[PDB]
């Protein structure tokens, strides 16, 4: 069923789990097979596990990248979610953080159907060596 | 013409400062006349400038409720954000505090044409006297 709002607590935490550590796999399989990602909002959309493999591949390989909650999964009783968190990544040539909130939305499987990830260059912050 | 991702920063983090506030007209200022509020979201849209002053009027009247942000507000180059921010009102009968994340986009004119609260129950802390 829809997943409740603990529920969903659960899955986006667990989905920075599996970022934080390139399960790649593993993140595929959290979500719909023709589930849609648009990251960052506001470019266009992907869809599809098959592409979603190949965007997470290429965001996640190769460079060092670390992800982490910052604050409370927000969840709704409708099966979806909000979450504020922190991506560490090389940033031209440099350490860097990038504030990041996703928004999920799970189907009655408990699969993701849909994620919005909100940032651009104002929430990035080269790290002083 | 559409905010930009920095101008969209300082909308959502005034609109904080007014809801804190309590100051309905200046905040139905800020939402275009059409514009849809969905808070929590999951429940039924209201629809249009009257509807949301009645909503914010019953929401934020009555009742002493403070709003701040919590995080920096993450924001994209289509008018759209996301902020964190902390809600502090009694609930039941008791001082309680709501951790949330607003979801906005604006239209050309710098106005609010969407707002999605997101929240439940899980986020909601009872302050032990
Ligand atoms: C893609 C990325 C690494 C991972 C990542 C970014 C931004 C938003 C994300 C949102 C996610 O839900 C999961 C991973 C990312 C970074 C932006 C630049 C960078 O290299
Ligand atoms: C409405 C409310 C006080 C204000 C408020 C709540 C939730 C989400 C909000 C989102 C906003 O963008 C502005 C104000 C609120 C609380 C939930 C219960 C309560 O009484």
């Amino acid at each position: 069923n829809l997943p409740t709002a603990q529920e969903v607590q659960g899955l986006m935490a667990r989905y920075i789990e599996l970022v934080d550590v390139g399960d790649i796999e593993a993140i595929v399989q959290m979500y719909a097979d023709d589930a849609t990602v648009e990251n960052p909002f506001g470019q266009p959309p992907i869809h599809g596990r098959e592409q979603i493999a190949a965007f997470y591949r290429q965001g996640l390989g190769g460079g060092k990248v670390r992800a982490s909650l910052t604050g409370p999964v927000r969840a709704s009783h409708n099966g979806s979610g909000a979450m504020p968190f922190r991506v560490e990544m090389v940033w031209n040539g440099q350490p860097s953080a990038l504030d990041v909130i996703d928004v999920m939305r799970f189907d009655e499987h408990g699969r993701i159907q849909t994620c919005q990830a909100y940032w651009s260059e104002v929430n990035l912050s080269v790290r002083e060596p």
